[PDB]
């Protein structure tokens, strides 16, 4: 009773073992001033149409994976209006290129939770019963509870999509792959305002036997999910 | 004339450490995984076939490195990936991964049994070997940190700087520089002093650092920090 | 420069480095289902005036060290709405004895995030500036950016108020002491609706030379506080 | 007659486990820090000057449950407190309080450095010594679970149910037992198989767990477990 999920350099997952009550859709960062017109990024001139060509090949798998029932996780990288997570050197760096995370920008403090900058695209919007994580860090899992919650789901596998596909995109697979989850990258579906950066962290995924998982694209998606 | 205790090392996209507390107290070298079945002849990779090459040419910095920063009295880590024998803290993902190459972890090989601690294979080679007083981590994980007492350990010793070298520069120390600068420590990683199983990849990891003002935090080399190490 | 709580069983911090800047009074769980009229602890029958016994010490504890500009924290027990967040059998527990989570209580579902009786206590209300840890788990650590927010903090010292003594607080404080933090529980300023357990609470920090930090009084705070 | 795959021990305040779920692949018993110093002469406990008896009592019901457990193929974990030798992982209030009171982590005793891996006094008694196939944690911290591999271990193990035993109850049981019970993991504290340096401590620690519709847990006894184990 083993589905597959056509996938380099292993059809995904490992086992077949892929069903809705076991898997996640994890739609990471899809935030208004990381890829929206007129959010910081854009405004710090940017390649800005590197982060939004994933939107609409995320749309048809969040889609899909609803009309299914499978879990859906989203994510936003964000402070604490106090910046009280806020660590100093990522605080400094912020300040340096002039982006300085809750100093005000063009949809409001940066990276500052509450901020309309710092919400999700309404194209990618959440609703009810997605689980939404809140995150101080680049991965997603550190100081959050991404862990509990997937827990608690009896998650096994975890379908990555979003932006930056170098930056939060692969550091939050790498922390999900060491803690057993098993993960599928959807190349279609992430990316980086460098994309030179978005192709390598993908092919750093398939090195070794797959050894952040495996990777793959939303169509090849859609037409096998069970 | 003017001294300063504010000390900094020429790296890129910033000069580092951030606040120019650079101090043996409060600085560590880690030397990620620079063990014989991943990077010496006769052990598992080698026996596998061609590119070795490319994972031994940082032995010769990491060595200047290690021997300067001993001789200032810095913190030295040491990092090992690897199981315990029974296994147990092995995901099946990932033993399922490497079973699938010929490189099963667990397995018999040319040094031992592959990526399991207490074999000849394992341990870290001799020409980089830990001192007393050297912490080694012990991580089943890709990254440092991960089930192991890594943290805890920076805490006690209260280390805020982090100069990351070993290998691979893509797998290993990046996700352990990343989870560290998550946290807030400030990595420098030594682009001479790291090698990967593709050089591009090798590449592209240290670019990935540097973008968005230091996003993980900043590169340098061995030379440039040796000379500069207060 | 040493500054030292009488404490028991030896004065407080080990090494008397207390200062404003490395040292942060936590308030756990004053929260209105807990301690407060009409919530739900209230409903079931409990002793309501042995876990607000506790809030004239606090108010004196949180005043002198506010005045004095020290780290102020506070803590809520709760859940997301949605439940994800929510163990099973922690779950199961709280239905078989009439108190279950998300289930509707006098104040509101109970712990569950942004219902009334979830809130703190009026009285002792955070103000700005102050960070509040929504937890899942009876430690605070569990699943939350506390241990994220101490270290860029810089937090050394902890001290611990709030309720109750044997479960969020001698939970809390053992999390903390493990990580390597020095802590002071207040004896005054805790509570626990079985006033057998919370002395036992204390015994248990005080033994083996202090196995989970030092124990002291509001007075004797207030009186040598710096 | 009329057969189940739901299973439970009679329990306070609650039959175990909450949802019958009892099997060999998802059921573990911990038996912790069952070492020499805690429980036998010259060690930490002894220096001290607590009475012995009370962390003896637990031995002969232990090794019970142990032998039970083991015939029926059950998961079994042991912990040991412990310090890396060089003591990178020793919070200096921690080692600083066991000085006060005689009992200095990492100094010599009459069974080798006291609450340092490696030596004598650190190890775990011969009569619940564990055998191959059986995880060990060592940890540095009262929970077993802080800074160590304990939870990748149960997860991989898909391990739901916990079954804790060992010394002492106030402290590495209660700890170790709140922190598996607030990540989801459902346990069951056997009252005759853990003690205490205060009686009275031990007996609060067990009417502990069983406040609130057993807060953390329910609570058993080695009879009753191994009378009613699947």
């Amino acid at each position: 009773n083993r589905h597959f999920i056509d996938a380099d350099p292993y059809p995904w997952p490992y086992n077949g073992a892929l069903r809705p009550d076991n898997t996640a859709l994890i739609i990471i960062d899809m935030q208004t001033d990381f890829c929206g017109k007129g959010g910081y990024v854009d405004h710090m001139g940017y390649d800005l149409s590197l982060v939004q060509a994933p939107i609409e090949p995320i749309k048809r798998v969040l889609a899909a994976m609803r009309a299914k029932g499978y879990h859906i996780i989203h994510t936003r990288e964000g402070h604490r209006p106090d910046l009280a997570d806020l660590p100093a050197n990522k605080r400094w760096r912020s300040q340096r290129i002039g982006a300085g995370i809750g100093d005000p920008g063009p949809c409001g403090r940066i990276l500052t939770r509450g901020e309309p900058g710092w919400d999700i695209i309404p194209e990618l919007y959440p609703i009810e019963g997605e689980t939404i994580i809140d995150h101080p860090g680049k991965g997603s899992f550190c100081a959050t509870d991404l862990e509990l919650v997937l827990n608690q789901k009896r998650i096994e596998n975890i379908i990555l999509t979003g932006i930056t596909t170098d930056v939060c995109v692969s550091t939050t697979m790498r922390e999900a792959n060491d803690r057993g989850y098993e993960c599928l990258l959807l190349e279609d579906c992430c990316g980086a305002t460098d994309y030179g950066n978005h192709l390598a962290a993908i092919k750093m995924v398939k090195m070794q036997g797959g050894v952040f998982g495996s990777v793959s694209n939303s169509a090849a998606l859609v037409e096998a999910l069970p």
